[PDB]
This record gives structure tokens, sequence and C-alpha cells, in this order.
């Protein structure tokens, strides 16, 4: 039984059980496009519900990834329809940082928002009613946040990790923080 | 650049690209608890609607498993919580063919739901605004759904496929009448 | 502070305060097009959530009416674009009761339906989470569907009224019994 | 037939039809908790394409409200269950606008948020596939973003307004940069 819940890009670049080095069935998945979790999105939200409260799956792992449709489509102009609505989401994260991403060359801006958005989706996984109730009632749950580089087939953790609500405060802010700061 | 779209069900081990002759990278995929395509759920419709519209996938299969959680969920009378809104919408799918059902042997009950689900999902995919305009412009699509077994693989009664919305009527009162024949 | 929740149609034929015989401020009102209780609608469920835990709201109404758009492009073929989507749940109704609907004169149908529907908005009501487990610890809780007919301004109550899950099934069933079988 | 659609809150005393000085029948009204237009709201967004591109209506007004459960509760640490999901929207706006609102007497910090918010969800609205098509296409189409308060009436700092995503651009930044004047 699943001991995992993989929250992943439909683009799926990656087989998650290699990545994970783990067995179907041990991960339980979602997938959509650019692997968000919108604080009112019932599917998304009810996947994780199940996973936490009725499986007691004990690890969350939003993973993202480079060459990434949703990623790129977001920071588009181009009217592609109703995905536009869902990829907003993502286009508010791109103007929260349009600071540090306009300090980019244009061409490593689409690398750092799938970071940015990893890091934020996180934030919103912890900051569900879902994940905070099973922190506060002492159930064990640790929130990951990885970004799968296409190009040369390689995870890199992004120092997103939470196993409480004080600990997705402190790994948030300080992963945003090297992002704005640093080269 | 992928060619298909999968709808698969969160449980399910087995991988899409496991299950078919296809690489990641030819695979868009979707995942929820019992691989519903719900007419009001923005999260599918958008990879829907990104497949069909943007990245022009040409066939769509909505996979559905037997021995799955979600469709065991749905016919349990737990208070499980946010997940039993998600699953009312597979106890309508009981209540609707409560007769056939009801003529089973109970654990015989799980497999037919199982799969009945799949033809509702194609059903509902089928009927999307995003899937008829796609047909109606004449652009090719054609929708599938199938059932997978850990043991016997592919269950060869298959069921449905929609190249349009009258393939769709006919493929899915069919796939029904089958189902019904016991 | 509210004693009812109101939810109704985006039509909005009536105020609701001179059909309830309420003054403003009694009432908690979500409004939709076909006033639909959705399963996985968050937008709604949120409401009722809200209504039912947190204001302990006693009474949740269902008022559909007569010449409703949202019943009306329901049965209607036409391809409206994104709310097609949003009435495809009252057209599986639609068909649900085709032999019902079929038995009626073209133009008493979408009357009827308006009926129909709110009798299963109501059965969707009882069925959530929310509303079950009000009932399981006690909570004092009942739903009724009404029908505003606008063109004689008067409130139907259709019979659909619930204070348990036992009797949510008793006049569901009972309301689409007298439907389907009489004229 | 309707000629204006009014997104409100379900808390606020008075109807849209009591505020205005329109009937019931010339508006078609959506209501949920603090007034929102999110992005991926299936319920909402419904409501605003059927008004836009099937009944022609040519003004849109979002009226939030002083005094407003949803906001105070936005406001508040508090584990209420689901709503508190739909609120993390009303929050993110909050930390969006941390440095303005913490600059505040604790006690102005509501009527703040309550403009904010309208402010933000008229910038949602009008970033909506549905409202830019209209535009592109040249459909006349107004966006209204105002406050209503119980003792003062409507707030005659008013705000947002938009016939246009490029005057859509200039009404709300403008609108933020006036209330960050203190
Ligand atoms: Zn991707
Ligand atoms: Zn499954
Ligand atoms: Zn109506
Ligand atoms: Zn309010």
């Amino acid at each position: 039984t699943p001991h995992y819940l993989w929250i992943g890009c439909s683009d799926s670049r990656a087989p998650a059980e290699k990545l994970t080095n783990l067995e179907p069935g041990e991960l339980f998945v979602h997938r959509n496009v650019a692997n968000q979790v919108i604080h009112t999105d019932f599917n998304c939200l009810s996947v994780v519900q199940y996973a936490v409260d009725v499986l007691k799956i004990e690890h969350i792992i939003i993973c993202g990834h480079t060459n990434c449709g949703g990623i790129h489509a977001a920071m588009a102009d181009k009217d592609l329809g109703l995905i536009n609505n869902w990829l907003l989401h993502i286009r508010d994260i791109w103007f929260k940082h349009g600071h540090l991403l306009g300090k980019l060359s244009p061409e490593k801006r689409a690398d750092m928002l799938t970071k940015i958005n990893v890091a934020e989706q996180v934030y919103n996984l912890g900051r569900t009613s879902i994940v905070k109730s099973a922190w506060e009632r002492g159930q064990k749950l640790s929130l990951h946040g990885w970004v799968y580089d296409v190009n040369d087939g390689f995870l890199v953790d992004q120092g997103v990790m939470a196993t409480s609500r004080e600990t997705l405060e402190i790994s948030y802010r300080n992963a945003i923080a090297r992002l704005s700061i640093l080269d």
C-alpha cells in the first residue's frame, strides 16, 4: 500500500518510480498542468485528503521540471483558451517575483520560474486545512519540492521541505530569499 | 512532443509508460481518484483542453483498473471526509446502474462498476465543449476507455471508442447494453 | 446574524427576503446558474460548510424557479461555450428522467425539469459530507426545496424536506415518484 | 432580460436590488464568500461566461462590503475547515499588501483589505479568457469594483473600472497606489 504522494506535471517527462527509486504502488500519483496545488482545486485537494487522512501517507512530493509547457505558456501572452485560466495562478507567481525575474537573462527565466513555482506550490500545500490539521494532531507528514532537469536527467532538491507549519515558513522564506538575492 | 493523453487513477500501480509501449515524452498524463472526468472539474478539463486545442493530441485514453481503492471507497458507507464528495459522482453512477449491479454476485460488483465507470467517464469526456468543438471543426480526435487488471491485463471486452458525438452514443449505449448481458 | 442559507439562481427573479418573509442579514445567500449543488463545486460547498459548521445555520433553502435560462439552455442543443459544462449536470438529470419528460407535452417540460432539478439538488446537498456530518453529531439542520413561479409570483414547496439522511431519502424518493407517475 | 452582472458576498445584508435602483429582472447575481473571482472557479466563471457571451451583459460589478465575515475570517488564524481553503486566496492578497496593511492601525485593517480585495477581484475578472476575448472581439464590456458600508453607503473613493485590458492596468495600479497614500 502506498507510502508516498507524488504531485507532478502532466508532461510527466520522468517515471516517478525511477526518480524516487521506488516501484509502482508505493507511489500515489496526481498530475496536472505545471504541478499546481491550487487552494480551491477540489481535484488535487481530494487526492491530498484521501492520501493524508485515509491512507496515512507520510511524504508528499511536488516535482516540477524544466522544459515544461505550462511554465512556458504561463510566461507567454497568447490566448490559448481555458488553460489560460488555470495558468493565471502561475502568472500571478511570475509577477509576484518580477524583480528577480527581470534581473534575469530572458533565457534563464523559465528555469527560474519552474523553481519558484515548485516552492510556491509546496507553500500552498502546507497551508491546506488538511495538512495543517494532520500536523496539529501529531500525524507524521513531510512535504518536499523537487525539480527534474529534463536536459540532464537529474533531480534537484529545492531546499523546500516541511514537517510542520513553522518549518514550512522557515524553508519557504529561505528558498525565496536565495532565489531572489543570489546570482 | 506528446501524441496521447492518458487519464488514469491515482491508485493504479503501473504508470502509463509501463502499461503502454510509449515512452514518457509521448504521453501527457492526468491522474485523479477513480479516473474521473467530472463536467465542472477545472483541473481535468484544463488538461483536456490544453491537450486537444494546443498540443493537438489526437487520442485520449481513459484507463480504469480493477481492485481500485476509489471504486471500493465509493461503494462503502464510510465517512472519510472531503474525498467522499469527490466519489459521490461514482455513487450516482452506481445508482444509475443499480438494477444491473444488484443482479450480480456482490463479489463481481466492483469489477462491473469499474467498467461502467470508464464507460461513463468517456461519455462525459465526449460531451465536454472542448471535445465537441474539436470534432465540429473537423479536428481528428479518438476517445478510448479501457480497463486494466494486474493479472489478466487489459480486459478483451474493451469497451468504448468515439471519433464523433454520434459514434460516442453508439459506443456508449452498446457498451452498457453489452455489460448488461449476464 | 443569519439563521438561513438561500441557494438560488443567478436569474434571481425574486427578492429572497420577500419570499421568506425575512429582512436581509437573516439570510446567507449563494447564487449560481440553475441553483445547483454540485458534489465537487468548492464554491457552493464552502458556502454550505461555513454556514453549517461556523455560523450554525439551521435551515438551507434551494429555491428554483420558472422561466430559468439555465434550465432552458440545459434543454437546448446549441454550444454556448463554458456554460454547457456547468449545465451538463442538469442535462444528466434531463435524461435520467427522460421517460417522465417524454410523456410530457413539450411546453410543460421546462416547468417539470425546474422541479426535478430542485429535488435533485436538495438530494446532492443532503449527501454532502458537511450536512451528513452535521446530522450525525446531533446538529439541528433542515434542507428545503422550493420553486418560485415567475408568472404568478408564488412559492411552491416541493415536498422535498429533510432533517436527517433517512428523511432525505424518504422525501426525495417520494417526490420523484409523484413527479414520475402523476399527471 | 438582464443588463448587469453583480458579484457580491454571501454575508452582505442588502441584496443588489436594494442597493441599486434596478429591479430584480435586470440583475444577474452571483454571490460567494468575500465576493471572489478565483481564476479556476467553475461556479463563478460559468456565471461570467453565460452573462457575457450569451446574455450579452455589458456591465459587471463586483461589490465588496465593510464588516464582512469572509474578510474577517481570512484574517483570523482559526481552523474553520473547508472554508479556510476558500479564504486562502484572500490571505495571499493580505500577504501581497502586507507592508501597506502593516502600516495601518489594526482597527483600520479590515476596511483596507476589503477595498484591496475588490480591486484584486476586478483584476482577476478582467484577465479571465472570457472577458479578454470579449474585448478582443470588440464587444462593449465595463468592469466596476465598489465597496459598500452600512452607515456611509458607497465609499466615494470608489476604485476600479475597466473597459479594456489597458484601462484594467491603469485602473488597478492607480487604485493600489491611491490606497497606499496614508
Ligand atoms: Zn510540465
Ligand atoms: Zn484506482
Ligand atoms: Zn434561473
Ligand atoms: Zn461579506
